[PDB]
């Protein structure tokens, strides 16, 4: 059926491979993990958008399940962020717009990622951004009715501070934060802080408006005012994705 022809990742998750068809050449991948893995497939099966990346189905054999997924060529937008540097402020700005894309695709059909972060994000042969592992994800809206989460998901660097805080707390917020620190290394090439929390120097910093300090003073003004109302640590107060899409820095050709 398919050949498997090289390692694009490998992981405690497990694996990535490049597959590649013995009749008609067409490149897939395929994530092969040794068995959580059931509710990766039920949402993958959800999810139909160009900001995603596309599930073409799954095969079970004993113990090990094989995930075919649409082929980035282009890799982890992890790999695009130059340490300490960043990436042209352009560039940035073009996968925010993506990326936003893809979370308003995801919150709009009740899925929240829960793990955003330039290592989950991964870029096809035109550089078009698409959200990738949904291992974590979980529904978190019905019919029209909303559930508040309460599991601690993701890596502190990226997570919202009312993660650590509160009891439960609204799915949303989350996502967008986690979109707030991405923008941040891609702008900056550097995470603004280990934890979201007082006792961590950087965060309490950015609170204390300290933005004369790295990574903030590497941020020209109009993209660091997006970031000034996406990394509000009160989640009602935060900034949500309509408003995002009418701020002047995302609107600002470049
Ligand atoms: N779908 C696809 O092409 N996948 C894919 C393709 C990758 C890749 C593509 C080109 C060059 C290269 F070195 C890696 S990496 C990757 C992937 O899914 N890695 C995961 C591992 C777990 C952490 N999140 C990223």
């Amino acid at each position: 059926d398919w050949d498997l022809v090289q390692t694009l990742g490998e992981g405690a998750y497990g694996e990535v491979q490049l597959a590649v068809n013995r009749v008609t050449e067409e490149a897939v991948a395929v994530k092969i993990v040794d068995m959580n893995i059931k509710k990766e497939i039920c949402i993958n099966k959800m999810l139909n958008h160009e900001n995603v990346v596309k599930f073409y189905g799954h095969r079970r054999e004993g113990n090990i399940q094989y995930l075919f997924l649409e082929y980035c060529s282009g890799g982890e937008l992890f790999d695009r962020i130059e340490p300490d540097i960043g990436m042209p402020e352009p560039d940035a700005q073009r996968f925010f717009h993506q990326l936003m894309a893809g979370v308003v695709y995801l919150h709009g059909i009740g899925i929240t990622h829960r793990d955003i972060k330039p290592e989950n994000l991964l870029l096809d042969e035109r550089d078009n951004l698409k959200i990738s592992d949904f291992g974590l994800a979980t529904v978190f809206r019905y019919n029209n009715r909303e559930r508040l989460l309460n599991k601690m998901c993701g890596t502190l660097p990226y997570v919202a501070p009312e993660l650590l805080k509160r009891r439960e707390f609204h799915a949303e917020p989350v996502d967008v934060w986690s979109c707030g620190i991405v923008l941040t290394a891609m702008l900056a090439g550097e995470l603004p802080w280990d934890q979201p929390s007082d006792s961590c120097q950087e965060y309490s910093d950015w609170k204390e408006k300290k933005t004369y300090l790295n990574p903030w003073k590497k941020i020209d003004s109009a993209p660091l005012a997006l970031l000034h109302k996406i990394l509000v640590e009160n989640p009602s107060a935060r900034i949500t994705i309509p408003d995002i899409k009418k701020d002047r820095w995302y609107n600002k050709p470049l």
